[PDB]
């Protein structure tokens, strides 16, 4: 048959889907969620065999264990244990394009288990067997008798395997497909791997059984009432003496029970369900769920005998909200929620795929401490403990059907294809079917990137009609299609259009606007966090915060996509995109997280929490207003933290407990402040710290934070009369200037300063030269490759306006004697091709007081690109432990993403200044910095630097951060100014306007003063 | 302003004067003024002007200098934007060429009395034997600032003697979204803390 080349089969003999099930036998256990012994893993050592296509599979592979086979661990994904590559390909498919057919050499997982079933699961019932996730199709064999087959690689494939199994020893065959037409469907921007990759479970229902229940819960006005309502289905013998209690629970008190027989109330002419029965709770002011108090209650429902004897329980964990569109805004218990959300994929560098709970509770824990509420299953229901966690620690969910068809052309070729509406309907249909139940779940979603098609708008009216409690939503074919509830487009900008045709990106405040629209707008995909990006992340909040219909966004995305492999000295390093031979392949494109793999965060990652904040500060004279951005909890697990410094000084601190009504505010008066001793800028941090543990934080946590400046002193007071004057020695070639044990050598061929000494120690490695360029982050690059260029993108203007080929002449280098200093003043063009690019003019003033005063001019040519920087850079012969600013800080900051940075005085170990990104480019600036010390050396003025061991050019030309080397001394970078990184998305130029450096002219001045 | 220095050096080709000041209120610094004119033997004077404002002080109007010349000529011609009377966050209109008028069309007569004419993005500017290059915006005319502030009708005005010229490296924006509550948009405001500009003066 090669069911795996039909669309119009996806199972064979597959049970139908539902919610989580465990086969209780007992109340109490069901009740407290405890293991049941009714519900087996059969998770561990399988045995497995790799095969090219699934006609190399022996028949005798069938009833007996092939010799050849290893032992290896399952769940897994075969590729992680080395058996062929994973493949790294973004819209492209990773197979010819030519549905419904795959590949013939379509590598084939052979899995195998030998395991032992209990006599009492045979006596009676049924006992099934539940895959959670194979990828992408499989044929299923126990005990050598074929079972069925199954597609769709995200929902768990069940089969009864009551007919073929003996007790006591049985064998399990599981001949798993890479390819199938299902992989049509399954185009998302991933590591394309296969395998057994989700948990493998045997269940044992009795013969007479809960078959599926569905909770909703309906309330008041306002929320101080409920009803709950469970419809419950069996399978089975129906008895009159049959009866369904549904239990309602809130810890260890049962608030609310009711009891029925089956058969439910009249539907049609031709009667109602004689297998279903209803029951309605009420419930009085109930204590409602959401992301700030995710409050639970459990609901039993036992299925048993009138005279009280039990047959079965199955259970889940109720959470009291609604969620309804009004008025054009999303509400939750009635109140509009400010999404705060990312999108993440499951995704582990050791184990590919293969998902576990500590990983899961650790992304939990690090999403809600840098304040998301939300989170996108971007783009496939996910491993079902997931919904249960966000549940109980309280994540807002967008549950989304694993229907991906970005290679096709037009997108929606298939969509719109009815021969492909069934395949199509059940990963749509059984998504819901097993994910309804589960309270975090608020908005369901069609799937990702395939177009607009027929198929999907059927789809989006039966989910509205069999589950009016959640908005539908899809972004494919322009974002506001009428398979959307929610205007949700990927990447729009803040302010900017991007009218594409057929399917536009307008500015988000534009398109909420335009006639006739009246839905919310949530971003489904926003600030694209791929290297050293999010420039611009502060845009989109203030949008978001000023217009009631931007209810938010998910960010893309959670974590880089990178994987471990091994060097010759079995070191482990981060592969991306073509490291294990996989070609064609999308390079670094896999790697667009707030996280690196391990979840050690990126830099972007504060600016990300910073502008998440639920508390909102303004400054008036001495008082400061704190307004909560709650909609549910008071603030009763913070207290405000306040610290003056002058000019990193500290001068005074407090604390004042908050106590915020969710949306309401508070003034804290400040204390009169005594004055600073002297000159300088005071400045005035303020932040929300969380006193006590919680289930997710710990005690101590900064939730929020925010500076101002206060007075500013200007220095008017004269140095000190220096009692040294420095001399200049003039040479043909060089003027050197000595001031006692230190002296400055300016080459006269080139106009540069070439060596510093103290003493008679040299100070440089390589001359302190302007510079212009830096090495290309991520977003400068976008899609832009050798052998296909994008020439409108930020790195191939440079390159070919000779950014990075210019090369300096000398225009005129002079020396001046003054009174109590000498004089330097340079100037030098750079040039490219006959044409002049930029100019610098400067000055260097060293007087008695050993300080260097570098006063720099530049001129940029209005017709050249504007370029990433207008700085100097230098090789200092020096490696010192630490690097000590007064400026922001303390993590990586630029222009465009400086939001969540500090003035004060920072000081780190000289490893902390280097970012290392993947795939490395300009890292580690600091902006905003007015004093920078280092060995014996200070810089001061107003400035951006960074500082490492790495130059611009290694970076540039090294493309895995694992082959980078420590060079000599150490690179300093420091700049007047520096253009913005961008990040609105990372495949077209997003750097705004206002962050690029076009003035034509700048000035900037430093003094270089040492020990 | 309060003198905090005043030296003088000889170059090898050049004269420079190096100075430095302090405006202050009630013991407040609220800027600081520090430049230098370099004199060469071409007769041109180069003025590079380095000013800090306190953060803490409001934005000031401009960042500029000014002085009443004894020259009182008849037209005015200078290459930036024009014809008439631009602003920081009104000079769409106005269009970058070489343009000429007489002085009194450098003057808008507002019926109240208020800074005016200026004219913005000017690389070279030239009156009598005079001539200013660098990159400023500027005003003149024969009313001083003072005068115009003290001024509550046009037709009150007097010509004072010579020419008063106000160039400035900076300005700030003269709003109108509403006459009743700071209008001013921020891109508009001086807020940068340290300016630089630099301009050369020179006869012909
Ligand atoms: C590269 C663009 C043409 S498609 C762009 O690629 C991204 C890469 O992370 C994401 O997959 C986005 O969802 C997709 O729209
Ligand atoms: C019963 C409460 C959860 S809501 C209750 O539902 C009623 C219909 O049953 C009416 O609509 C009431 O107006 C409403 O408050
Ligand atoms: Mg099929
Ligand atoms: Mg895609
Ligand atoms: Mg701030
Ligand atoms: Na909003
Ligand atoms: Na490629
Ligand atoms: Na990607
Ligand atoms: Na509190
Ligand atoms: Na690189
Ligand atoms: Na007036």
């Amino acid at each position: 048959r090669r069911d795996w080349e039909n669309p119009g089969v996806t199972q064979l003999n597959r049970l139908a889907a539902h919610p989580p099930f465990a086969s209780w036998r007992n109340s109490e256990e069901a009740r407290t969620d405890r293991p049941s012994q009714q519900l087996r893993s059969l998770n561990g050592e399988w045995r497995f065999a790799w095969f090219p296509a699934p006609e190399a599979v022996p028949e005798s592979w069938l009833e007996c264990d092939l010799p050849e086979a290893d032992t290896v661990v399952v769940p897994s994904n075969w590729q992680m244990h080395g058996y062929d590559a994973p493949i790294y390909t973004n819209v492209t498919y990773p197979i010819t394009v030519n549905p419904p057919f795959v590949p013939t050499e379509n590598p084939t997982g052979c899995y195998s288990l030998t395991f032992n079933v209990d006599e009492s699961w045979l006596q009676e019932g049924q006992t099934r067997i539940i895959f959670d996730g194979v990828n992408s199709a499989f044929h299923l064999w126990c005990n050598g008798r074929w079972v069925g087959y199954g597609q769709d690689s995200r929902l768990p494939s069940e089969f009864d395997l009551s007919a073929f199994l003996r007790a006591g020893e049985n064998r399990l065959a599981v001949m798993v497909l890479r390819w199938s037409d299902g992989s049509y469907l399954e185009d998302q921007d991933m590591w394309r791997m296969s395998g057994i990759f989700r948990d493998v479970s045997l269940l044992h229902k009795p013969t007479t059984q809960i078959s599926d229940f569905h909770v909703a819960t309906r309330f008041n006005d306002d929320f101080s009432r409920a009803v709950l309502e469970a419809e419950v289905q069996m399978c089975g013998e129906l008895r009159d003496y049959l009866r369904v209690t549904v239990s309602l629970w809130q810890g260890e008190t049962q608030v609310a029970s009711g009891t029925a027989p089956f058969g439910g109330e009249i539907i049609d002419e031709r009667g109602g369900y004689a297998d279903r029965v209803t029951l309605r709770l009420n419930v009085e002011n109930p204590k409602l769920w959401s992301a700030e108090i995710p409050n639970l209650y459990r609901a039993v429902v036992e299925l048993h005998t009138a005279d009280g004897t039990l047959i079965e329980a199955e259970a889940c964990d109720v959470g009291f909200r609604e969620v309804r569109i009004e008025n054009g805004l999303l509400l939750l218990n009635g109140k509009p929620l400010l999404i705060r959300g990312v999108n993440r994929h499951e995704h582990h560098p050791l184990h590919g795929q293969v998902m576990d709970e500590q990983t899961m509770v650790q992304d939990i824990l690090l999403m809600k401490q840098n304040n998301f509420n939300a989170v996108r299953c971007s783009h496939y229901p996910n491993h079902p403990l997931w919904y249960t966690l966000c549940d109980r620690y309280g994540l807002y969910v967008v549950d989304e059907a694993n229907i991906e068809t970005n290679g096709m052309v037009p997108m929606n070729r298939l969509t719109d294809d009815p021969r492909w509406l069934p395949a199509m309907s059940e990963r749509v249909t059984r998504m819901v079917q097993r994910d309804r139940n589960h309270p975090s779940v608020i908005i369901w979603s069609l799937g990702n990137e395939s177009g607009h098609g027929a198929n999907h708008d059927a789809l989006y009216r039966w989910i509205k009609s069999v589950d009016p409690s959640r908005p539908v939503q899809y972004e494919g074919g322009g974002a506001d299609t009428t398979a959307t509830d929610i205007i949700c487009p990927m990447y729009a900008r803040v302010d900017e259009d991007q009218p594409f045709p057929a399917v536009p990106k307008w500015s988000i405040k534009k398109w909420l606007s335009l006639p006739g629209e009246t839905r919310p707008l949530i971003l489904c995909e926003y600030a694209h966090a791929m290297g050293n990006s999010l420039g611009g992340f502060a845009k989109y909040w203030q949008a978001f915060r000023q217009y009631p219909r931007l209810q938010g966004g998910f960010v893309w995305d959670w974590v880089d996509q990178s994987l471990i492999k091994y060097d010759e000295n079995g070191n482990p390093w981060s592969a991306y995109g073509g490291d294990f031979g996989d070609t064609p392949n999308d390079r670094q494109f896999c790697m667009n997280g707030l996280v690196f793999a391990d979840r050690t965060p990126h830099p972007a990652l504060t600016e990300a929490k910073h502008q998440q904040q639920f508390f909102q500060f303004r400054l008036s004279g001495q008082t400061i207003e704190v307004t909560s951005e709650y909609l549910f909890r008071h603030s009763d697990n913070e207290l405000l933290h306040w610290m003056v410094a002058l000019d990193g000084k500290p001068l005074a601190s407090g604390e004042v407990p908050l106590d915020v009504a969710p949306q309401g505010k508070q003034l804290i008066e400040l204390p009169e402040l005594p004055q600073p001793e002297s000159a300088g800028q005071l400045w005035l941090t303020v932040r929300v710290v969380q006193p006590n543990a919680t289930a997710w934080s710990e005690a101590g946590h900064i939730s929020a934070w925010q500076q101002w400046r206060l007075a500013e002193n200007l220095s008017v007071t004269l140095p000190a009369a220096s009692h040294a004057i420095p001399h200049l020695t003039t040479s043909e070639m060089d003027f050197c200037i000595e001031l006692g044990n230190k002296r400055w050598q300016f080459n006269r061929q080139s106009g540069f300063l070439s060596q510093m000494w103290i003493g008679d120690k040299k100070q440089l490695l390589t001359p302190l030269r302007d510079q212009f360029t830096r090495a290309p982050l991520d977003n400068d690059i976008g899609v832009s490759e050798a052998t296909r260029i994008d020439p409108n993108a930020w790195v191939e203007r440079w390159k070919a306006a000779g950014h990075y080929q210019a090369e300096a002449a000398l225009l005129q280098c002079t020396a001046d004697t003054l009174a109590d200093a000498v004089l330097i003043t340079t100037a030098h063009a750079w040039q490219h091709q006959g044409k002049t690019l930029f100019i610098s003019r400067k000055t260097y003033r060293i007087d008695g007081s050993g300080q260097m005063a570098i006063t720099v001019d530049v001129e940029v040519a209005s017709d050249t690109p504007h370029p990433a920087r207008i700085g100097l850079n230098c090789q200092l012969a020096q490696v010192a432990e630490r690097v000590n600013w007064l400026g922001l800080g303390p993590q990586e900051n630029y222009p465009d993403r400086l939001t969540a940075a500090c003035f004060d005085r920072w000081d780190l170990p000289l490893s902390d200044m280097y970012t290392p990104y993947v795939f490395p480019s300009e890292n580690g600036l600091r902006c905003g910095t007015r004093e920078l010390n280092y060995g014996p050396h200070q810089w001061r003025g107003d400035f951006q630097f960074n500082i490492s061991r790495y130059s611009q050019q290694q970076l540039m030309e090294t493309s895995h951060r694992h082959l980078l080397h420590a060079e000599e001394g150490t690179w300093l970078n420091i700049d007047g100014f520096h253009m913005g990184i961008g990040g609105d998305d990372s495949w077209s130029p997003s750097v705004s306007a206002e962050f690029q450096l076009s003035a034509g002219r700048y000035h900037y001045q430093l003094v270089w003063c040492q020990k």
